[PDB]
Order: structure tokens, then C-alpha cells, then sequence
């Protein structure tokens, strides 16, 4: 609208510890080990570099990722994307930018997803190549790998996943 168009909220590179809670806009931040909890409304994030913890709540939010070496882990430490709060089953998650390289149940560079009930979370990672080929990492909060579509989770993979 051109009152707002949700336009995110420019933070920094430092560690932002910043909140969205109800506006139906939210906070950008590349670099930093970000803390950004974004609650009510549509929400619009890009975690960047570091190992950060963004939560979301309620709403079809896009949380999406051009973070790609932002998203990344090895044996020697992880620095991946941690989205909390992510489930109505309806969630909108965007890895296009990334390419994905697939779900392949990880091998021959593709990721594997995997949820466990404990953490209440479904994780998202490759584990064929380590030092060899450092693979990408990412968790949301959620058991939505039961409702793994195209709608939930947008990729540019040449084969559909
Ligand atoms: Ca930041
Ligand atoms: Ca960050
Ligand atoms: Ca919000
Ligand atoms: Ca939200
Ligand atoms: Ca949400
Ligand atoms: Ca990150």
C-alpha cells in the first residue's frame, strides 16, 4: 500500500536484538548473530551471515534466504539460521536465491531434512562433505516436513523437490 509496503526495517551488521511483534513488517540485518522475533503479522526476513535465531509466529510469513555461505556449517562450527516459531502449516519459506542443490536425502551435494520431536524442530542439512565441500544448514521450529510442497518452500533447483 503506499502507506506501507511492508518495506523491512534496515538493521545493521552488529548483533541486532531488535522485535517486529505485531507490524505486518520486519527486520533486515545481514551480519551479526541476530536475535529478531517477528510475532504478529506478515513478516518479511533475511537473517544473513552468522548464526542467528529469527522467530516469526503467527502469519504466512516469508522468511527467505539469499544467505548462502550465511547459511552454511562444518565440523569446525555452524553458522546457520535457526527460525523459531514457523508452523501453521501454511509458513512460506524461500531458497531459490541459494539455487538449493536438492533433498536428495543428502548426497551427491543435496540436503537431507530430518525433525525431531525433542528440539521440536525440523532441520535442514548436508552431510556428504564437510571439509570437502562445506554444506548448508538451517532449522525451523515446526514439524512442516510433513507438509514439505512447492507452496511451503520455494526453490530454483532444476529437479522439483
Ligand atoms: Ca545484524
Ligand atoms: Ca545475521
Ligand atoms: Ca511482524
Ligand atoms: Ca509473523
Ligand atoms: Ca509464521
Ligand atoms: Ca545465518
Amino acid at each position: 500500500d503506499p502507506s506501507a509496503e511492508a518495506q523491512p526495517i534496515v538493521g545493521s551488521d552488529l548483533d541486532d536484538q531488535l522485535h517486529g511483534t505485531l507490524l505486518g513488517e520486519e527486520i533486515s540485518g545481514g551480519g551479526g548473530a541476530d536475535q529478531l522475533y517477528g510475532y504478529g503479522g506478515g513478516d518479511l526476513l533475511d537473517g544473513g551471515a552468522g548464526r542467528d535465531r529469527l522467530t516469526g509466529g503467527e502469519g504466512a510469513d516469508t522468511f527467505r534466504f539469499a544467505l548462502r555461505e550465511d547459511s552454511q556449517r562444518s565440523a569446525a562450527g555452524t553458522f546457520s539460521d535457526l527460525i523459531l516459531d514457523f508452523d501453521p502449516t501454511q509458513d512460506k519459506l524461500d531458497v531459490s536465491a541459494l539455487g538449493f542443490t536438492g533433498l536428495g536425502n543428502g548426497y551427491a551435494g543435496t540436503l537431507a531434512v530430518s525433525v525431531s520431536d525433542d528440539g521440536t524442530r525440523t532441520y535442514l542439512k548436508s552431510y556428504e562433505t564437510d571439509a570437502e565441500g562445506r554444506s548448508f544448514e538451517v532449522s525451523l521450529q515446526g514439524n512442516h516436513a510433513a507438509a514439505l510442497s512447492a507452496d511451503n518452500i520455494l526453490f530454483a533447483t532444476p529437479v522439483p523437490v
